[PDB]
């Protein structure tokens, strides 16, 4: 035991992140749920001493159990360990001296799923959404996930709803509440509500999460993207028949606007054998070549 994997959630909270609570002014709620809410806010003096900036602030309800408080702190420590990357919603600060507040970047265009549904009607393959945009988004998300995988981290809730868009058509992966550093055991074994239609079969049937199950979810994200924000497995409810069809190899067909090479990636992401799925590193190089040929 002279060498070990450093567990990022065991490391101390770095007080370089600490920011005064009184310098945040809370605005409109950006997301809400059982644990708490994410709210838009103006932070005075966060980056430059005399300037206010718009941030997103994640917070728990007062009623949350101390285990929920630990999970928010673990997320904070995971983001601190990961460091900065262009394609992830980056940590900006925290308030840990009343309730724990986690301050991240504010993405002005919101989640990609609603963005696609807004732009669906005016989409043209060739300020309109185009096929070039969709290729860039697929590429940027794969870069972000490749970065996560290189840090021995799995996200576990990859989907268009958890991809945010900000200035410059930059996509950022958000919501790291379920992310895990799996360096030690090569997978993660998880009773909350789960995103069944984005989950690999091994995650549904045996509660196993890996690099490869993140790649499955990325395939579903691609289908969301090139169908311009449609719900996956349309007209199929989550029931006994859904699980049986997935187990027996049923897969979604190519969305209307997906290039053949992109649906090829989707199919490999959805292989029943996790070993046969590609890595995010391989996906990035594939999409690179596709972009290079217009
Ligand atoms: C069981 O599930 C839970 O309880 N989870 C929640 C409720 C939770 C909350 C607190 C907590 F402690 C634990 C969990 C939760 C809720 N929401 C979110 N997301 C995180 C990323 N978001 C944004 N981040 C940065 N900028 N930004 C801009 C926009 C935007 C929208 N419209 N426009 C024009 C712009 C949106 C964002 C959106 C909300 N995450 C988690």
């Amino acid at each position: 035991n002279n060498y070990s994997y450093i567990d990022p959630t065991q490391l101390p909270y770095d007080h370089k992140w600490e920011f005064p609570r009184n310098r945040l002014s809370f605005g409109k709620t950006l997301g809400a749920g059982a644990f708490g809410k994410v709210v838009e806010a103006t932070a005075q003096g966060l980056i430059k001493s005399d300037a206010a900036m718009t941030v997103a602030v994640k917070m728990l309800k007062p009623s949350a159990h101390s285990t929920e408080r630990e999970a928010l702190m673990s997320e904070l420590k995971v983001l601190s360990y990961l460091g900065n990357h262009e394609n992830i919603v980056n940590l900006l600060g925290a308030c840990t001296h009343g309730p724990t507040l986690v301050i991240t970047e504010y993405c002005c265009y919101g989640d990609l799923l609603n963005f696609l549904r807004r732009k669906r009607d005016e989409f043209v393959p060739y300020d309109f959404l185009t096929l070039e945009h969709l290729l860039s988004f697929s590429y940027q998300v794969a870069k972000g996930m490749a970065f996560l995988a290189s840090k021995n981290c799995i996200h576990r809730d990859l989907a268009a709803r958890n991809i945010l868009l900000t200035h410059g058509n930059i996509t950022k992966i958000c919501d790291f509440g379920l992310a895990r550093d799996i360096k030690n055991d090569s997978n993660y074994v998880d009773n909350a509500r789960l995103p069944v239609k984005w989950m690999a079969p091994e995650s549904i049937f045996n509660s196993v999460y890996t690099f490869e199950s993140d790649v499955w979810s990325y395939g579903i994200f691609l289908w969301e993207l090139f169908s311009l924000g449609s719900s996956p497995y349309p007209g199929m409810p989550v029931d006994s028949k859904f699980y049986k069809m997935i187990k027996e190899g049923f897969r979604m067909s190519s969305p209307e606007y997906a290039p053949a090479e992109m649906y090829d990636i989707m199919k490999t992401c959805w292989d029943a054998d996790p070993d046969k799925r590609p890595t995010f590193k391989q996906i990035v190089q594939d999409i690179e070549k596709q972009i290079s040929e217009s």
